[PDB]
This record gives C-alpha cells, sequence and structure tokens, in this order.
C-alpha cells in the first residue's frame, strides 16, 4: 500500500483523475457526497430523503460553505461542521473519529441519510466517508476508496491519501479488517 497506489486506483486509462458530474451522489447505501449548491438546497436535500449534513468545510473562505446548524434549523436535519482545509498539510485525520461517529448516528436512525459535503464534494467529505468505511465497515483502503470512485468522481489530495493509508495498517495490525 502506497500513496501511488491510490493515485492509480483514481486515475483512468487514461492516467488523469476524473471530475464530479453530477452536485452529489450516494457513495455507499444511505451516505451521500456532493457539493456547496446541494448544501444549501434545503427541497434538494429533502427529495434525497437527507436528515443529517456533514459540513467537512465549514468557514467563510472561498474553500468553504459559510453555514451552520441555524441554517438547518427549521428543516429537522442534524448538522456537524467541521472547518477543514484542503491541502495536503492539513491534518484531516484528527477529524475521523468524530466524523464517523455521526456517520454511525445516522444510520442508526432507521431511515437516516447523511450528505457529507465541502465547495466540490471531491476532496475532504470523500476522505471522511472513506475512513468511516475502513473505521466502522471494516472496508480496507483500496476497496472503500474504489467503492467510493466507482460512485462519484473524487481525487483526495496526497496528504489525506498518505493519512488513509496511516490509517489502514493501524486497523490492519489491530485486525479490525475483516468484514
Ligand atoms: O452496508 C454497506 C454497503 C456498502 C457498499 F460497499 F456497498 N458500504 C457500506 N455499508
Ligand atoms: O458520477 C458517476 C461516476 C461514475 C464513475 F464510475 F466513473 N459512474 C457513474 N456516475
Amino acid at each position: 500500500l502506497s500513496v501511488q497506489d491510490l493515485n492509480d486506483l483514481l486515475s483512468d486509462g487514461s492516467g488523469c483523475y476524473s471530475l464530479p458530474s453530477q452536485p452529489c451522489n450516494e457513495v455507499t447505501p444511505r451516505i451521500y457526497v456532493g457539493n456547496a449548491s446541494v448544501a444549501q438546497d434545503i427541497p434538494k436535500l429533502q427529495k434525497l430523503g437527507i436528515t443529517h449534513v456533514l459540513n467537512a468545510a465549514e468557514g467563510r473562505s472561498f474553500m468553504h460553505v459559510n453555514t451552520n446548524a441555524n441554517f438547518y434549523k427549521d428543516s429537522g436535519i442534524t448538522y456537524l461542521g467541521i472547518k477543514a482545509n484542503d491541502t495536503q498539510e492539513f491534518n484531516l485525520s484528527a477529524y475521523f473519529e468524530r466524523a464517523a461517529d455521526f456517520i454511525d448516528q445516522a444510520l442508526a436512525q432507521k431511515n437516516g441519510r447523511v450528505l457529507v459535503h465541502c465547495r466540490e464534494g471531491y476532496s475532504r467529505s470523500p476522505t471522511l466517508v472513506i475512513a468511516y468505511l475502513m473505521m466502522r465497515q471494516k472496508m480496507d483502503v483500496k476497496s472503500a476508496l474504489s467503492i467510493v470512485r466507482q460512485n462519484r468522481e473524487i481525487g483526495p489530495n496526497d496528504g489525506f491519501l498518505a493519512q488513509l493509508c496511516q490509517l489502514n495498517d493501524r486497523l490492519a495490525k489491530e485486525g479490525k479488517l475483516k468484514p
């Protein structure tokens, strides 16, 4: 397992990452990854059956989505904001546990559906979703990234990829990767 292996898995035959066709996708059952516009479109969110929104890019910058729990007050949607940045040096793994718990809590609900989003739905939000699949559904990093990629064109930055590899080794050694 290397970052290079994950880069390969994200590349088409031509050698290039792809780009999201849609504003969001269901990447695994009841887990959606998506962008700023779906997150701010409550009508769409209900048509999708969304009960929980995880903003993986909470903030005021151009690379952030400036929502909070209040935005969703009278919609009955449950919110969690994470102020993550999309850079190779940003420590997203510090957020994996709290993101994984929020997603587990949403899916524990019978008709629960969670949207994990950032601005483009390409790097932060898919990293959190992968790490969740590894830590709670016992999927190794290659199969977790493969399934998410099969359902949405994504490209986590190489820092995030490194952090998923580190996580993958820990889980492996802990015997936690066996579904
Ligand atoms: O039950 C499931 C299924 C999947 C997907 F891989 F099909 N992911 C997570 N939980
Ligand atoms: O948005 C997407 C992406 C893909 C991928 F497999 F290329 N398939 C279907 N819908």
